[PDB]
């Protein structure tokens, strides 16, 4: 069975854990332990292919040990998540993309830009801003809500499709 290693990265509080738990459990958590970094497996069918998705939901101290470099280097594609009500989390996307490029030693790593919390009314990052950023990176952009499940399947499945396109060479 085909396995895909997905990694969810981004600032604290953008909804990485809520997105992961929505995908895996079809339920919205109002709180998820900020001390829990972990990987979950989910079997799905994407475009007729039965896959195993291994989803690493990242958390912990900001540290750049060689061990953590190798841990991140195992990821085959990355969801780079910001929240559309938090401009700082959007400005931090550059950082996460650069760190992925660094550990993967490539400018062509499967990535999807995810603007989460799209159910909230207090939007500070406009859609055009995010699509412009994603266009400049050459990656898809998807708006999601872990609360309503809007866009959640599409974000993770689009990442899988990006990994397949990379694997085809
Ligand atoms: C509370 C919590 O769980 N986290 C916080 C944000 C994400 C997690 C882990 N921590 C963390 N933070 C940052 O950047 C935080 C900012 C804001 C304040 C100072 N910095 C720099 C920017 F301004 C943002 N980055 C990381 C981080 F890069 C990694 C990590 C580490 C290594 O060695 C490789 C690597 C490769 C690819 C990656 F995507 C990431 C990531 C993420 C990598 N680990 C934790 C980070 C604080
Ligand atoms: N309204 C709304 N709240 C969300 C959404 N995603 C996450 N949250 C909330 O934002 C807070 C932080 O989410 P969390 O998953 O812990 O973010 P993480 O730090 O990136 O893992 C929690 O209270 C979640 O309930 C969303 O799409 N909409
Ligand atoms: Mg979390």
């Amino acid at each position: 069975m085909t396995e895909y290693k997905l990694v969810v990265v981004g600032a604290d509080g953008v909804g990485k854990s809520a997105l992961t738990i929505q995908l895996i459990q079809n339920h919205f958590v109002d709180e998820y332990d900020p001390t829990i970094e972990d990987s979950y497996r989910k079997q799905v069918v994407i475009d007729g292919e039965t896959c195993l998705l291994d989803i690493l939901d990242t958390a912990g101290q900001e540290e750049y040990s060689a061990m953590r470099d190798q841990y991140m280097r195992t990821g085959e594609g990355f969801l780079c998540v910001f929240a559309i009500n938090n401009t700082k989390s959007f400005e931090d996307i550059h950082h996460y993309r650069e760190q992925i490029k660094r550990v993967k030693d490539s400018e062509d790593v499967p990535m999807v830009l995810v603007g989460n919390k799209c159910d909230l009314p207090s939007r500070t990052v406009d859609t055009k801003q995010a699509q412009d950023l994603a266009r400049s990176y050459g990656i898809p952009f998807i708006e999601t809500s872990a609360k309503t499940r809007q866009g959640v399947d599409d974000a993770f499945y689009t990442l899988v499709r990006e990994i397949r396109k990379h694997k085809e060479k």
